């Protein structure tokens, strides 16, 4: 199968729930860590029999709740969010924001997971060579990070092209993260998750939307026949599906970590979207 | 698949839920814009991972209620309704019209969506030759217009091939409605609807019609397989179910744009259907 | 298909909810009308997505109730019941009345319309070969109608081999009426109608005969599957499940239209039952 | 198909709702009449569209109730019972009289009429060859009608080879009723029928008993599927389930007619069971 | 088929219900009668269509409960039971006891027959040629029969191969029974019986056992298709479900019967559990 | 089949209900006894028609109801717990610690038994060449059984490679009970088990997790195919699902028996987990 153990993950963009342009979680990013059924040196895989299931429900009164809820699924190692605008980038926070603005509806998460397999480390890495040249061709400074500099996050926001942008080395900042993201994933369990948004009016009108990670395309979620094949491709297919990130900053020279930290802020305000 | 993001539509004979003779809106027209997974230059086009479903319950009490539930799925550009007679020319609305003069019953629309892709542009648009050579053939000036014209909407309604009409320049900008709409489609989602129209007496006396828009014909509502085979079907044959529209007096030469706007007030009193 | 517009229709035999010796309504004659998917000139045809469905449920307390069931599915143009004793000669008619006469059973009736297509005619006809032969070999006057003919109408219903009648032209007629019937269908929904006809006792007592028009002969009407079936040879076959039809007076020469209708009114009363 | 209109029936050896050794009645009997879709001279065939589908259920309290569920099914022309100790030599009468002899067991039956088409005869008949050589083989007269016969109705119950019998007509006699039977059928339903008795104690304790006419061998009664199957098989060997009869003696010339009757009221006593 | 009627029968070892090691009652011996579809002279067979179904459930409070529920389906000619310690040496007996024993469950027993068949005699036997040879080995006289015998029920339940045992004759008498029984069948309902023993406590806790007899062993009680797949293969394999016995020794020499009488109730001692 | 019959067991490393690495108990150990459908030498074997089936269901609201759960499946011959921080080792332990540590949460475990056979023995037995060979390298004496040794139990448990500990004769015993375990199976019930642990908070918030022992890994247990695809695997893979041990120093000689003895509460204490 696919390895996700240290695998990038980008905390603004991603959504733990999925994305109707992408078969798993839309912030995992290219491998960034270089590894060692078979235990990875410094690291272990603990393989499920069948699925592991569970299930939850949740009833979604504001942003705060659906941030909570996709959270519980991608947090910092030992359980405490993101946070930093985490996943207010992703289609579905935006999707969602749009219909808890509306007071008119309630709306409800459901979530099925179908659990393959946990893997972890513990902890002297390696990282792969692709994020060993990005990172060699990485300044030591973050120019935005001075104060009155051209390129501010509202610049980055509305003309990244614009000179006050594209005079400072910000754009190489901005275009590792957009290759490797912000964090990276040392922990996870992958295989498929299904989650139904239902939103009830104050007429019985309610409207149900299926988000899946894992597995193979499924043609029918109505379908019962269809459903099970999902899952019995999700054995085939397994993703992440609920997982721990690290900074990526701990990863790279300490020259670099703190103007790293200050892109990442840079990069969280300007992407990201504050509830206005 | 078939693009439909610039397709011309009639507001007047469309009608978003269906027709019996048609597989989708009976109002999409042939294509008016022209463009350049693969993204058109000015568009967007966002896919669905397999379908986003939703579905809709509404009692229709009068006209106003399945006019508010028509426009739902075809508006102007950011929500606000079309109007002007819309959707007033086709069958289902002269159905549900002869229904709910009924007072002895009870009619509820339930919408199914089924939905594949997001399309949109954004705003120097090119449009189709089909529909360039037809504004070439347009006068400057809409002959109706002209106070005490013996051509007027009634006398259209009546015959238009009489001798008060067929002197004037009527008839041409008539055949250019007829071709191309009065609109045209800027925003769409696209994919499959079922929508079931069910009348109840004031006996457990209930009738249901079902209307489908999207996919292959299929053989059976009722059959669960057959449901499922459209579904299946969806995928291949994605036709819009919810989209939103701009007049298509934008496009024409500014020369043309006040007889344009005055035309289509003609043709949406001489076709269109006022509640009487 | 076979075309059903302007087919003759016999309204004392006819049963427009099937006949156990007949797929369809037994009343239903050949082809009176001649005409030039694709429309007829005159008239037209309007096909279905799938199939438009419907139900009914109605308690027959009395004969009186059973008349107005059929008369709903075969009336006059416009919705007023045929009338004349109509119906009164089919099977189900005899059936029905045998089981209402017993005050110790109560039944009700179930309609399932599965309707395929409409079609009309809107008025300068040609009829067909074989009724333009029928009704050249017509007299100019009808002998019973003569008061103290030999030949009256109990005479007809007794021996129409006696003497009496087989001196005048009456057999003549009567073969005529025999051929092509009363009326001729105007207008028509063709389709599939399953009809269930439940007699409970004042012990769960409770009979149901199954009456089905339209498509080929199910084999068990209580198997899931075969009706399923069933609705699928609906759409290779299907006959008129509700129509309105015209007198043949009509469409005769003027010289031999009283002549016809007193005809119709003798074959009324010596083939129809009177609640007798 | 197989014609059973004018086959011979033992009365007393019948039972309508079937036997466990026999797919039909057991009281059944070769053809007695000879006759001439299609229709047989004297009489009607009249064909049903599948099944017309009945169903009863009654509370069987003693012996008489089972002897009126029973001649409903088999009875004399008009509706009257056969009586004269009729169904009391089948296998099913003894079996529930044992059970209703218990009176801490109630007893209900079921059952379930799937019939396919009708049959009859309205009045000159000509009888089978084989009915024709029987009767010329019979005497005119019936010894055992003489009074002090050796041959009695016990004698013949006790031992029918004894000294007694065997110098007399007498087993010549009840040869011929054993061949042909005490009645002729005249009208007939045919088809399936499938009936259960169920007892149940004054603990659920109950138990169902499972009997069938028509059709082929059904292979478990408690499987739908197989059920089904059955009912598509009674399409195939439709036979009697409801008829009514005719004594055989208007069959016979008129010398032999009294000795006949006189031998099947012997036969009646000597192989029917009295309720002792 | 394989004849089961006149096998011989242990009382002591049988089980009606069933055994884990067998697919019959455990009781059942080779045949002992030798005889002469097709009726045995002084027999009879009488053969059902498709299966005679019945079920039972009973609460089984103490040890009497469950040996009424197994008298019923093996017991003597008439209903009264075998006694005798009948069924006390079987399996199921014991295990039974061992729940009934705790009064903290309480168990029920639901029974399923498929029938298929009937066979008995009614009554100058002739025995096989086995059960012949085997008589014609046995003394006169039962050794154990004679008071302060040194080889007693209980020293033969100890240690029947003692001193005090292999001098007499009762080792042979013993043989005897072990290799025919005790009884011989004249009476049986022959196919398939599954019976449930649910055991409830007193936490939802329920524990149910299956035990089949007859048919071809059942891959999966809880399967549906398993299930029906043996019940057709209750067809191919019936075996005896509920039969009436009469002791054996009326088939030995008189000279023999006193002997083995007292040979019988011996090993019904020696063999058989009083509930101690 | 494979013999589990005479199979070692480690008892602080086992769980009866099973593991996600193994499909049996992972505490089954290569087989210490040696023997000779078939009958070994000195034991039984009983095989069982299709499954015996059994359910369970237990509120587990602390660690003690857990252990106890484990114990009903794998004690002492005779049903007594085997203690001495049993099961602690395994992993489902661990889970369901962290699990019942959380106040907010309420497990219950439900078993599901599919038991085939039962195997036993009863008591002079001969070990198998392995078995053998490593008692042979087995020393007298216990080396931390002497007070003050440098290697104790959590010094085991820190650092076993240190000096203090490779220098005795501590590793040599640690390794044969690492290969052969601390007890042996005695008695066994053999086939399958599917146990699932359900947590439910204090929202319908739920967790469902699957645990089997016995048969083939199966592919989905929420769909109903294929669970019966796994019951059809357990009869050709069946496994110990309820057993019943007695301690390995049984089969040591007598001058190693307490050392033996010692090294296994040592081993309990090094790797098993109290409560803490
Ligand atoms: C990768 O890192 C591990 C420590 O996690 C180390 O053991 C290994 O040697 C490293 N890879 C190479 C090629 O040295
Ligand atoms: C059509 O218009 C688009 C702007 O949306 C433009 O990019 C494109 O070049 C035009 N077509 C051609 C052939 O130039
Ligand atoms: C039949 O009638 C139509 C109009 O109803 C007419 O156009 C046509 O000519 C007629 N048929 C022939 C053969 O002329
Ligand atoms: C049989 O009887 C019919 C009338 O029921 C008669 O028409 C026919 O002639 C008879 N058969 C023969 C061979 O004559
Ligand atoms: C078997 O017994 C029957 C009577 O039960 C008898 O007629 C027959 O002769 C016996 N068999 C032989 C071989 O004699
Ligand atoms: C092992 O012991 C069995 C009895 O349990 C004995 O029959 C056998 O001979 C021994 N093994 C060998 C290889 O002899």
């Amino acid at each position: 199968a696919i390895n996700y153990l240290g695998a990038g993950y980008d905390h603004v963009r991603g959504n733990p729930v999925g994305d109707p342009s992408s078969m798993g979680d839309p912030g995992i990013r290219p491998p960034v860590l270089r590894f060692t059924v078979l235990q990875p040196l410094g690291g272990y895989v603990r393989q499920y029999v069948a699925c592991r299931q569970s299930e939850t429900i949740s009833e979604l009164s504001n942003l705060s709740d659906y941030q909570n809820e996709l959270s519980v699924d991608a947090s910092l190692q030992g359980g405490d969010p993101i946070g930093l605008n985490s996943f207010s980038a992703s289609t579905g926070y935006r999707d969602f924001a749009k219909e808890v603005s509306k007071k008119d509806t309630r709306t409800y998460m459901l979530k099925n997971y179908c659990m393959r397999y946990e893997a972890g480390v513990a902890q002297k890495w390696n990282v792969t060579l692709a994020f060993a040249a990005g990172v060699s061709q990485l300044p030591d400074v973050f120019d935005a990070h001075n104060p009155e500099c051209a390129c501010s996050a509202e610049q980055w926001r509305q003309d990244q092209n614009a000179e006050a942008c594209t005079k400072t080395n910000v754009p190489i900042w901005i275009s590792f993260i957009e290759q490797f993201g912000t964090h990276f994933l040392v922990r996870l369990f992958a295989g498929g998750k299904m989650t139904y948004q239902v939103t009830a009016k104050r007429q019985m009108n309610v409207q149900k939307e299926t988000l899946v990670i894992g597995g193979r395309p499924p043609g029918q979620v109505s379908d019962p026949a269809a459903l099970a094949a999902w899952a019995d491709t999700v054995e085939e297919l397994p993703m992440p599906v609920k997982f721990e990130v690290q900074p990526l900053y701990h990863l790279l020279p300490v020259e670099k970590q703190e103007a790293f930290k200050q892109a990442v802020t840079f990069y969280s305000k300007a992407v990201g979207l504050t509830p206005q």
